[PDB]
């Protein structure tokens, strides 16, 4: 039957899966990702490939959330969906919620062969427009939920009733 079973799994993911909405199509439910630091990758920005990647046993580190508590038909799932071109591996990041070291599977990029853009860009073009994204969601969102028109759901809905005439 459908039924989670023991060994779970922890899952570094950087963009993808930072937020609920996500998590919950992803798996079904809300996962609970942890703020986690990724020592010895480095993250690139790409822009051209779909926001990848980490790649490079660089001495650098990557900060971004772990997928905990996902069990391995879940982790399945990031596998499947738009892990095209990502391979799993297995790297240790410290668990910035509680400064400790812990081993997690994470994505990497499979063209990794060539390092492209090896040059990290500007974390604080990153910090602006990831915080515009939310920021302008939330307030938006807010709007609607406020209900500035009166609008309701089912007066937002253009329903039919079918008239027959």
């Amino acid at each position: 039957s459908t039924s989670s079973d023991p060994q779970s799994h922890n899952v570094f993911v950087y963009g993808s899966i930072l937020e609920p909405a996500v998590a919950a199509v992803i798996l079904d439910r809300t996962a609970d990702t942890v703020p986690a630091v990724l020592h010895g990758y480095h993250r690139y920005k790409l822009k051209g490939l779909p926001y990848p990647c980490i790649v490079s046993s660089d001495s650098g580190k990557v900060n971004g959330k772990v997928i905990t508590g996902v069990s391995d038909a879940e982790l399945n799932n990031f596998d499947v969906i738009e892990g095209n071109d990502y391979e799993r591996v297995t790297v240790e990041v410290v668990r910035m919620d509680n400064s400790e070291k812990v081993k997690v599977e994470t994505y990497v990029w499979v063209n990794k062969d060539d390092p492209r853009m090896y040059g990290e860009w500007d974390f604080e073009e990153w910090r602006v427009v990831h915080a515009e994204k939310f920021v302008e969601t939330f307030r938006k969102m807010l709007e609607w939920n406020k209900n500035p028109n009166g609008k309701s759901m089912e007066e937002a809905v253009g329903s039919l009733l079918s008239s027959g005439d």
